[PDB]
Order: C-alpha cells, then structure tokens, then sequence
C-alpha cells in the first residue's frame, strides 16, 4: 500500500449536483482503473484511490483535504483536486504551507497562473481570463478577422458573482484593442427573472452574447432569449454553461445554442474506445448508466485524471518509478509538456489540448473548442481556438503582484 501512489478523490454523491457529479467521478475512476490494469500503472507504479464525500460544500471539502493530505495507509499524495470552487478557494493558503499542489481545471484563482506567487495552486488548462480571449478570437474568426470586430457589439450576461465578474478585466482590455462595444450585464442570484436583461439585449441587438451564467440562470437565460426573439445561435456559453443539463430544461428554445469547452462531449475519441474495450465491456466501470459515457461531465473526469497522471509521469522522469511527493508533484506539473504526439499515444487528440506549463505559467493551455446544441446532442463546430495569453499577461502579473503584496509573500525567482 505504501508502494502505491495515492490519488485522493474529493467527490459529491449526495445532494442536487449528485446526478452530474457521479458522471465526473466515474470518468476519473475509469481512467485510473485503465492505467493500472492496461499499462500496469504509471511506469510500473500502481495507483490507489479513495473517495471522501464533500457534499459540494467548503466545510466538508476542507475536512476531506485534511483527511487525505497525509496519504492513505502509507501511500503519499502527489497532487490534489478539490473538485469545488469554494473548497479550492479556502484551501489555497494551507495547501502552500503543506506543499501540496491544488489542481483546479477550468476554475479557481486566475492570478494563480503566476506560479511565482502561487507555488502550489494550479488553475490548469483554462482560466476565465484566457476564456475571454478565446471567446473573442472565435468571434473574430466568425466575423472574418480582427478588423471586423470594430463596429460590433458583444454583450456579456454574467451571474453576479466572483465567477461572473472574472471576465470584466480581460473583456475591457480586448474591447480597447479591437474596438468592439463591450456590454456588461449582471444577473442577480438566483437569476430566475431575466426580463430586464433580455429587454436590454433586444434593444441593443448585440451581434453576440457571451453567456456566463451558472445553474438555474442558464436555462432561464436561453428560455428568455427565445421569448425576446434573440437568436440562440448567437449565444455562446461559458465552459460552465456547456452541459446537456444546462440546456435540456430549456427545451427546443435552446436549439442552435453555442458553448465553449476544454473537454468536448463525445464517446468516439481514441481513449473512449479503449475504455469500452477494457472496463466498460467487462462491467468494471464506475458509471451506473452507460448512457452517459461521452457526456461532458464524464469527459471532464477523463481530462482531470489525465492531467494528474501525466504530471506524476513527468516527475518520475526525475524521481524514478516510485510514489511521489507533493513537492515533487509540483515539479511535475511545472514541467508538463503535452505534445500532439503525446496526445496521440494516450488517445486524447480531439479531447484535450496541448499543455506546456512552467513556474511562470500554471495554466499552460488557454484554448477551447466550440460545440453546438441541436436539442439532443452536441456538435463540434471549431478546432482549438487559442487565447492571446501574451496580451492578457500584464493583467495577470498585476493581479498576482497585488496579492503577493497583500499577503506579504516573496515571489519565487524563476527569472
């Protein structure tokens, strides 16, 4: 058991979000199962995992972290994924003290992109800052070039929360550069009522709506848009508004709806067929219902698990075929270099983007794909759209420095 590498799993199987959550965990588990049985673990090192119920709350999330941070029956922790924004936010400072890398895929502190200020916090693959850039870059691709953005209107309809306000900075910057009208429209919690917002949108008739709602406000946004006659295929959802469950309640009013994703739905990727061949057909897999096997939730589990696995694998290249430290796990993360060649090997070519992290860059990705909803299924309608991360970097540097000043931290020198 100490000979194995511990993979802590902070999961929720109770409450309103259990239905979606179980699809995510099943993705992580099946991929972990696959690595053990088909590749004999990671370079010979077997993987052991255990679940702790977090009930989607920060209070229990924190208790799970404290239960796991020391390992399981000897097996140490290399990386930790709280799977929860409130838990992740609360854990950041004590994770640094314990030298345990926090991974938040597509969420978390955007300023933690700067690993000189956030040594053990990794908002991997896509931050909301980068998402803004990719959103704009896709618009530009659709309008015929960045020149065409001048004279365009882009409205952002956002849940009034830290999550919704995150894109205020980058969208303002991008609007100054490319000259599109930057319309920012808040939606108060819970967001059951949106008539004023969509009345405004019909009046202003923007060319695109960047939909950054969450939970209940997302199907309502779509339903209301159709009511006010705004064309739904001019609406592009946040990655956290890109699920079937986000749009199914809206019924046929959601036909044509666009959404961004770092892990597109689909059960026809290379890795997915290996899963069917090995754990699905053999009835080994955690998923109760096979009907969600390419669901976006399931695929986030696959990508979430693969990132950690590659990080571990990367670090073994300097620490040998053995269970790893969080301090070593941090080294692996910061040296992640996922190629297209590498993606082809593990079969994540269409599913996961390239990753190149550094001490300076704990994001390492910044791309997304666009998929379209027809009322029943998603359809990929774009390649990977890369963000202009160089353009946004001063905002990140500024934000991380303010934090380092406030918390009185000495930034790591990676020069």
């Amino acid at each position: 058991g100490p000979d194995q590498q511990f993979f802590p799993l902070a999961t929720y199987r109770v409450g309103a979000y259990a239905s979606s959550g179980v699809q995510v965990w099943a993705g992580m588990i099946d991929y972990l199962n696959y690595i053990n049985q088909v590749e004999g673990g990671i370079n010979g090192v077997k993987l052991v995992w255990q679940e702790c119920e977090t009930e989607w709350t920060a209070e229990k999330g924190i208790e799970c972290y404290e239960r796991f941070k020391n390992g399981l029956d000897g097996a140490p922790v290399a990386v930790y994924q709280p799977n929860g924004a409130p838990a992740a936010y609360a854990l950041s400072e004590r994770a640094e003290v314990d030298k345990i890398p926090l991974i938040t895929l597509g969420y978390g502190r955007t300023e933690a992109t700067d690993g000189t200020v956030f040594p053990y916090n990794f908002p991997v693959m896509l931050t909301f800052y980068s998402e803004a850039s990719t959103l704009v870059n896709y618009i530009a691709q659709r309008e015929g070039g960045f020149d065409r953005l001048k004279g365009k209107k882009i409205a952002t309809l956002y849940h009034d929360s830290a999550y919704g306000r995150e894109t205020l900075g980058p969208l303002k910057l991008l609007a100054e550069k490319y000259g599109f009208e930057n319309i920012q429209i808040p939606v108060a919690d819970p967001g059951n009522e949106q008539s004023a917002q969509w009345r405004q949108i019909r009046q202003q008739n923007p060319d695109w709506v960047f939909l950054r709602t969450w939970g209940v406000s997302t199907p309502v946004a779509v339903k209301t848009a159709a009511r006010f006659g705004f064309p739904v295929d001019h609406i592009i959802g946040d990655i956290w508004a890109s699920s079937s469950e986000d749009v199914l309640p809206a019924g046929a009013a959601a036909k044509g709806y666009l959404a961004l994703t770092p892990y597109p739905a689909g059960s026809d990727f290379e890795i997915h067929k290996r899963l069917k061949q090995y754990i699905l057909d053999t009835g080994k897999s955690d998923l109760k219902d096979l009907k969600n096997f390419g669901s976006v939730y399931y695929n986030s589990g696959l990508v979430n698990a693969a990132v950690a696995v590659e990080a571990i694998r990367t670090a073994q290249g300097k620490f040998g075929k053995r269970p790893l430290n969080g301090e070593e796990g941090r080294w692996g993360l910061e040296h992640l270099n996922i190629d297209d060649a590498r993606l082809k090997d593990m079969g994540y070519l269409g599913l996961m983007q390239n990753l190149k992290l550094s001490c300076r860059d704990h994001e390492g990705g910044g791309a997304a794909r666009v998929q379209q909803w027809d009322g029943a299924n998603w359809t990929l309608i774009s390649e990977w759209i890369a963000a202009d991360r160089a353009l946004l970097r001063p905002l990140i540097d500024e934000k991380a420095a303010a934090f380092a000043k406030e918390k009185r931290l000495v930034p790591r020198t990676c020069n």
